Parts: structure tokens; sequence; C-alpha cells
């Protein structure tokens, strides 16, 4: 359970990040 | 245990789903 959820969790912080990075980009452009 | 992390994952999910409309609000403009 925990194990699969906090996979989850991770994957999830991974998509987080990425649009964040995105967004800096289209701000700086 | 499990409560707080899935707490951990709503609200995780909440913060993605915010970013996503962000990039659809400076896509559209
Ligand atoms: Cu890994
Ligand atoms: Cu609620």
């Amino acid at each position: 359970e925990i194990a699969a959820l906090k996979x989850e969790n991770a994957a999830l912080k991974e998509e987080i990040a990425a649009l964040k990075k995105e967004i800096a980009a289209l701000x700086k452009g």
C-alpha cells in the first residue's frame, strides 16, 4: 500500500516540478 | 500515517491542477 502510495506521491511531485519549470520558460520568454 | 500521506497526495494534486490552469491562462493570452 504505502509503497505504491509514496510512489504516487513521488510521481506527482515530479509532475509538479515539470510544470513549474515550464511556467518559468513561458515567463522568461 | 496513510491518512496524512493521502492528504499530502490530495494537496499535491491540488497544486498540480492550479499550475495546469495557470499554463492554460498563459497559453490563451
Ligand atoms: Cu527513483
Ligand atoms: Cu477536502
